[PDB]
C-alpha cells in the first residue's frame, strides 16, 4: 500500500562465538540515465586517445548497486575488533533488500522547479544470477555504499566494453540489451530481496608471521650437510682446491632450505623526499608493463611484494601498492601529502622485496680461462618449493572479485586482495521505468522521444554472515594492536567535523597479531 | 491498488528440446484518437484520386495491438539459432498480457 | 563360422539432447612387419646424425590401431553441428570392435 513502510531500518553486527554477522543499510537515489537509451561509446566518442587507451562499448540506461568494500559493512571498531582478535576470516552468508521505493516527478518552468509524487510509476530490478552479463564489480570502481550511514548516495550507471580495434568493433563484439531479462517491477509499496551463499574460500590471512623464511633452523646445533667453502688454497698461481664446511649457526646464510620465497616482478622504486629521486620524467617510461595484443597495461599493483627493506619505508613501488585518496582530494595532481600510500611490509618473511632482484644465477661455466660469471633475476616465475603470502585488505578495500572464464589459472586470488570466486555475489540491476509524456494525436511509427522526468529513491539493506578463525597462540609477551592515539586533537579519528564531512584518517590493514611459520 | 504493481517485465527465450517459448514485454503509450468520434472517410475526404485509389470507410477513437513481426518475437541470435538449426517451424500457443 | 558374418557395418552420429555418440567403421589391411622378428634400431642403423637426432630403440612385429584423431569419428558437417552450437565438449566412452 501507499501508506504503509515496505521495511524497517536495520544496520549494527551481531558477534557469536565463531561468527559475525554485519547489517548495513543506506539511503539511495537513482535519476535517469542516458535519456533512457542505450549509446554506443569509444575512444572517438571520448575524443581519441593513443593506442594503449582505446576501447569500444556501451552504456545503458541502467544503474547498478555496490557494495564490494569492507567499510560498506564494517564499522572502524568492529574492524578493530575483527583485526585485532582473530587469524582470520571469510564471508558466508548474503541477504538483500530493496525497499520504501519512491518515485518523484519533476517540472521546470520558466523560472521554478517542482518536485511531485507519481504514486503509480515503476522502478525495475534484477539480479544476474546466471552470469550473463559483463562482470563490472571487482575493479575498484566508486559508487558503493558509503562508509558512513547517514550519508545519502547516488546509484552509479553501467556499462561495459567489448573486443575493440582501435575505435571500431569487430564482427566478435557483444551488444547486450538488459532490458531482454526478466526483471521485478515495483510500485511504491513494492519490495525487493533475495539471498546468496558464497562459495567455499580460504580464509584471509590476518596475522602477520613472527619467522623468518630463511630464519627456521635450530641456532644450537649445526646440520650434517657440508657446504663449498674454498676454491684456492691462497695467492699465487695453480692454487686450485675444492675444501668443504660443516653448514651452522656460525654461517647461517649457507644452510640448506626445504623451501624458497614465492615470485616476483620487479618495480622501480621512488621516494618520497623527491630531492632524492632523479630529476627526469619516469611514471610511464620508467614503470614495469605487461602487453596484450600490441596494448600496454601497467602491472598495478601486481604479485604480492614487500614494499621496502627494513628502514626504508620512504621507499615505494611505483606501481605496485595501493593508493586511496583522502576525504577531500581532487582528481587530478595532486601532491603526496593528499593520498594514502598502503605498504605490504608485513609480508617480507616470505615475500621478496618489491624494488629488489629476486636473486643471482649462473651464466657461464667458470675453467682454467673464464671466471665464474652471475646474473641478475629481475623476474622470478613460480617454482615449486616457494611459499608466499597474498595482498592484505583494508577496511576502504574490496571483498572479492569474480575470476575469469577460462582454461587455466594459477591461485587466483585477486591482485588488488580479496576473495577469488568463481560465482561471486551477483549484479544488482535497477531503473526507472520510462513515463512518455503526451503522444500525438495522429499516428506516428517512430518511437517516442519525450518523456516525464522522473527520478527515484529509497532504502537499501545488506546483511553479511562471516566465518572467524580464532586465535590459539602460546605467545608469551603482549601483541601489536591497532590502537587510537591519546594525544589531544582538534577532531576526532573516524568522526565527522564541525561541518558534518565524515573521513577516514588512515587506511587499515589486518595483520597486527602474529603466527609461526 | 494504486500503489501495487500489477505485473513483472518478461522477456527472454527458452529452447526446449522440439519447443521455443518467446516472450516480449514493451512499453506502450495510447493517445486519444479522433477527438473520442466516428468518422466517415474516403477518396473524397483524403482529396480526390483515381478510380484504381477510391474508397469508402471509417475512422474508430480506438487503437489496437499488433505483434505480427517475427522480430517483435525474436531476437536477432535466436532467429540465427533457428534459421541455423531447423527444417521447420510453426507456432502453437499465445498468452498476452496488458498491465501498470 | 567361416560362412557367417562376425560384424556389422556401424557408422553414423546420433544427437541425443547432451549427448553425441559417434560411430565408425573402417576397413584395415595388415602385413607381416619385420618378417616376424624384433630388431634393433637406432642413428647408426639409420646412417649416423647429430647429437640431437641420435636415438636407440627397438622396431617389433606388430601393428596397432589408433584413432586419435577428431577425423576418425567426426563429419565435417557433424563438426559444424558442434563448433556452431556449443560451449563444450569431453569424451566420456568408448567402444571397440574387430571383426570378420
Amino acid at each position: 500500500g501507499v501508506g504503509s513502510s515496505s521495511g524497517n531500518w536495520h544496520c549494527d553486527s551481531q558477534w557469536l562465538g565463531d561468527r559475525v554477522i554485519t547489517t548495513s543499510t543506506r539511503t539511495w537515489a537513482l535519476p535517469t540515465y542516458n535519456n533512457h537509451l542505450y549509446k554506443q561509446i569509444s575512444n572517438s566518442t571520448s575524443g581519441g586517445s593513443s593506442n594503449d587507451n582505446a576501447y569500444f562499448g556501451y552504456s545503458t540506461p541502467w544503474g547498478y548497486f555496490d557494495f564490494n568494500r569492507f567499510h560498506c559493512h564494517f564499522s572502524p571498531r568492529d574492524w578493530q575488533r575483527l583485526i585485532n582478535n582473530n587469524w582470520g576470516f571469510r564471508p558466508k552468508r548474503l541477504n538483500f533488500k530493496l525497499f520504501n521505493i519512491q518515485v518523484k516527478e519533476v517540472t521546470d518552468n520558466n523560472g521554478v522547479k517542482t518536485i511531485a509524487n507519481n504514486l503509480t510509476s515503476t522502478v525495475q530490478v534484477f539480479t544476474d544470477s546466471d552470469y550473463q552479463l559483463p562482470y563490472v564489480l571487482g575493479s575498484a570502481h566508486e559508487g558503493c555504499l558509503p562508509p558512513f550511514p547517514a550519508d545519502v548516495f547516488m546509484i552509479p550507471q553501467y556499462g561495459y566494453l567489448t573486443l575493440n580495434d582501435g575505435s571500431q568493433a569487430v564482427g566478435r563484439s557483444s551488444f547486450y540489451c538488459l532490458e531482454y531479462f526478466p526483471s521485478q517491477m515495483l510500485r511504491t509499496g513494492n519490495n525487493f530481496q533475495f539471498s546468496y551463499e558464497f562459495e567455499n574460500v580460504p580464509f584471509h590471512s590476518s596475522y602477520a608471521h613472527s619467522q623468518s623464511l630463511d630464519r627456521l633452523m635450530n641456532p644450537l646445533i649445526d646440520q650434517y650437510l657440508y657446504y663449498l667453502s674454498k676454491t684456492i688454497n691462497g695467492s699465487g698461481q695453480n692454487q686450485q682446491t675444492l675444501k668443504f664446511s660443516v653448514a651452522g649457526p656460525s654461517n647461517m646464510a649457507v644452510q640448506g632450505r626445504n623451501y624458497i620465497p614465492g615470485p616476483s616482478y620487479r618495480q622501480q622504486r621512488v621516494s618520497t623526499t623527491v630531492t632524492q629521486n632523479n630529476n627526469s620524467e619516469f611514471a610511464w617510461p620508467g614503470a614495469s608493463s605487461w602487453a596484450l595484443n600490441g596494448r600496454n597495461s601497467l602491472m598495478n599493483p601486481g604479485p604480492a611484494m614487500a614494499s621496502h627493506k627494513e628502514g626504508e619505508d620512504r621507499f615505494f613501488p611505483l606501481s605496485g601498492s595501493l593508493i586511496f585518496g583522502k576525504q577531500g582530494t581532487g582528481r587530478d595532481n595532486v601532491d603526496a601529502d593528499k593520498v594514502m600510500i598502503t605498504n605490504e611490509e608485513e609480508i617480507k618473511t616470505t615475500n621478496p622485496v618489491a624494488t629488489e632482484s629476486y636473486g643471482q644465477v649462473a651464466t657461464n661455466h667458470q675453467s682454467a680461462k673464464a671466471q665464474a660469471q652471475t646474473g641478475w633475476v629481475q623476474n622470478q616465475g613460480i617454482l615449486p618449493g616457494m611459499v608466499w603470502q597474498d595482498r592484505d585488505v583494508y577496511l576502504q578495500g574490496p571483498i572479492w572479485a569474480k575470476i575469469p572464464h577460462t582454461d587455466g589459472n594459477f591461485h587466483p586470488s585477486p591482485l588488488m586482495g580479496g576473495f577469488g570466486m568463481k560465482h561471486p555475489p551477483p549484479q544488482i540491476l535497477i531503473k526507472n521505468t520510462p513515463v512518455p509524456a503526451d503522444p500525438p494525436t495522429a499516428f506516428n511509427k517512430d518511437k517516442l522521444n519525450s518523456f516525464i522526468t522522473q527520478y527515484s529513491t529509497g532504502q537499501v539493506s545488506v546483511e553479511i554472515e562471516w566465518e572467524l578463525q580464532k586465535e590459539n597462540s602460546k605467545r608469551w609477551n603482549p601483541e601489536i594492536q591497532y590502537t587510537s592515539n591519546y594525544y589531544k586533537s582538534n577532531n576526532v579519528e573516524f568522526a565527522v567535523n564541525t561541518e558534518g564531512v565524515y573521513s577516514e584518517p588512515r587506511p587499515i590493514g589486518t595483520r597486527y597479531l602474529t603466527r609461526n611459520l
